[PDB]
């Protein structure tokens, strides 16, 4: 289980979720940025799994 990178971009979670051969969530991790620029997190603990995707969210106000 190597690292695996991923680029948050300014003001924003990453939320990547793992899937299974079902198409099945596996489960989900998350990586906050609070920074303007972008910036590079690795994942170093996940699951066996098939593929993952990921999300972006913004850190402003509700
Ligand atoms: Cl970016
Ligand atoms: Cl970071
Ligand atoms: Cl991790």
């Amino acid at each position: 289980k190597k690292p695996i990178a991923f680029k948050v971009p300014p003001n924003s979670k990453l939320k990547v979720t793992f899937f299974g051969p079902y198409n099945e969530v596996i489960t989900n991790v998350s990586i906050i940025n609070q920074l303007s620029t972008p910036k590079c997190q690795t994942i170093t603990r996940y699951p066996n799994y098939t593929k993952y995707e990921t999300e972006v969210r913004s850190l402003s106000s509700c």
